[PDB]
């Protein structure tokens, strides 16, 4: 059976976190996404202006073309890709799919073109969302799922150090005590799990809904929660240039946790100082507003807290503090 | 319990069928389409150049924004559009849709504004493949099947007449001879249906998959059928400006058939002379290649020569010669 170690590593202030990815043969840093179901990579088919500062797939020499199929992604904040589709070798971590499609890009907006830090974005959502027309495709993940020792993978994101993606097996060691698990519904293809209960610093609330997305730099939750918490932040204010709440980068931060399966798990304030904001001399809040959505998106300032387990059978979640 | 009767009207050489949707009270001609999940319109946010020749959706009078919310579409062909999301009254043969998303579109490429007969396109695929992000929406069937006396839909299209789509009901009087019907595998989103066996003219030869398709307006089979088919046919050559084969007015077409569970669906060759084909003095088949996807898409004009029944309960396909 295999199982494989990929190393993630975070950007500046961990905007987000590369993994490479072998494809073809060329080796391409990939931001993981546990909130996507689609493998897409800058390619030869861009414009040539379009692949500088990038590896690039090149599908005439290895892919195998599904003529006719397409794919096109697009999110709330006005990006978007498209393009084509080849199946082709996909190696992560030494754990290789063979067969595997690979959306080849033809059409990136600007905030892709823009971050030179990626390649694309491998996901690791259920294949029920993933984007290719006619008919959808695998995940890397479920592409080699039977295969794993076990049908999971795993991790730990880190805040400027490297860290982990596990496939196929659990690392103890990346955690401290025992892992507490909670069920999953995957009707929107997510790995989507509920709280029961929220404290922001010194204020309690109900519970709620949200997904586990490693491809999500910040913690996203209801403006009502938002509101709260930064009420408790000495001259929080918000800064659309940098993102949403800033305050004076000396701040003390409060904690935010959630109850989840009776397993308490703690962002602790430190850790909600994103860094600085861009826009003069204030950091940017690891809260920021989930934008009326009525689910919460637990990105990565909430994962850099917690190891997490992320197994098919269940399906199911598996959280404890990261070691 | 709700039923309702809406009439279609093919356009020029039946390229396509329209039929009137009224959504938040303004009347669009819609391309009703049982190959996509998605409803998407014309609207006030396309640029007004775009707008021009079309009924367009006014989101700002009825609609309740999904903020956040996207849709983005890619074809074969290179057509795409792409969007946001409201949800208003969507009535189509007198049965109404309360809060049904309606798919604003934003981005349309070219051959969407280059016709200007219909106004966006209503899907009656399965909703698992409804393009909505971040959370999939259901399609008009969906919305109102439960409320309709039963979960079904029905559709005669007709050459150069009007035709219906029966929401809720079987019109008898629309076919000869009892329906036959055959097992829907929807795992892609589609009214996918087996054939044990097909006779193109004076060749037969083995079965294989397909899906019923009123949004694509021509029978699109193997090449490795589709040169049998034409082999048949004397002077027939491909034009690419046509669409692919074409051949003399006059021609005498043999018939084409399927076998589906036992029922022989037969497409007459008169239909398979779609008409003009746009290029000098020939016409275009009705037979084209299916490019190479590995399964067959029963377009227009095999659906004139039927009464197919979308029945949700199975799923399920019935079939019988139009009458
Ligand atoms: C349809 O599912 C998504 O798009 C999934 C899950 C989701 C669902 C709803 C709300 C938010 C997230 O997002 P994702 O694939 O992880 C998606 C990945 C992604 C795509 C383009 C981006 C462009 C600029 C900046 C970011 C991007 C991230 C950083 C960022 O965190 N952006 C968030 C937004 C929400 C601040 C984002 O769009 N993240
Ligand atoms: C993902 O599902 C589709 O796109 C579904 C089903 C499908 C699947 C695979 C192959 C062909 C069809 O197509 P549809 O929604 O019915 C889709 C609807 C559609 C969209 C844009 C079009 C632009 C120009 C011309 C047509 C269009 C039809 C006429 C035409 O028949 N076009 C065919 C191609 C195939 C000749 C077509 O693209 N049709
Ligand atoms: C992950 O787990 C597999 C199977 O148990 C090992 O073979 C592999 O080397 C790694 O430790
Ligand atoms: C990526 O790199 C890390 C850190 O060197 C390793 O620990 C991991 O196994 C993988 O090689
Ligand atoms: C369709 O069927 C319904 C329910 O049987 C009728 O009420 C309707 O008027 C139409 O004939
Ligand atoms: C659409 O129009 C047709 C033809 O007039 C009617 O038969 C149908 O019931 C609907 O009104």
């Amino acid at each position: 059976a295999a199982s494989g170690v990929a190393t993630n590593t975070p950007t500046a202030n961990d905007e987000e976190y590369i993994t490479p990815v072998t494809i073809g043969g060329t080796t391409l840093n990939l931001n993981f996404d546990t909130g996507s179901a689609d493998l897409w990579v800058f390619s030869t088919e861009l414009p040539a202006s379009q692949q500088s500062g990038h590896s690039v797939y090149n599908p005439s020499a290895t892919g195998k073309e599904l003529s006719g199929y397409t794919w096109s992604i697009s999110y709330g904040d006005g990006s978007s890709a498209s393009g084509n589709v080849f199946t082709d070798s996909v190696t992560v971590g030494g754990v290789t799919a063979h067969g595997q499609a690979v959306q080849a890009a033809q059409q990136i907006s600007a905030q892709f073109q823009q971050d030179t830090n990626n390649d694309g974005l491998l996901g690791l959502a259920f294949s029920s969302i993933n984007t290719v027309q006619p008919q959808s495709q695998t995940t890397f993940f479920d592409t080699v799922k039977s295969s794993l020792a076990q049908p999971l993978f795993a991790v730990a994101l880190k805040h400027q150090q490297p860290g982990v993606y596990d496939f196929g097996f659990i690392d103890s060691s990346k955690y401290t005590g025992s892992l507490t698990y909670t069920g999953v519904d995957n009707s929107q293809g997510f790995w989507s799990f509920n709280v029961d209960s929220y404290t922001a610093g010194s204020q309690s609330g109900d519970g709620f809904s949200g997904i586990a997305d490693t491809g999500t730099t910040l913690l996203l939750l209801d403006d009502s929660v938002v509101s709260q918490y930064y009420s408790q932040v000495s001259g929080a204010q918000q800064d659309s240039n940098a993102g949403g709440y800033v305050f004076d980068c000396s701040t003390n931060l409060p904690d935010f946790s959630v109850s989840i399966s009776g397993y308490t798990a703690t962002v602790p304030g430190s850790l909600i100082n994103y860094g600085p904001s861009g826009d003069g001399s204030t950091c940017l809040g690891g809260i920021q507003s989930n934008s009326g959505i009525g689910f919460s998106i637990f990105g990565d300032i909430f994962l850099k807290s917690q190891y997490v387990v992320f197994d098919s059978d269940g399906p199911q979640l598996g959280f404890a503090p990261q070691a």
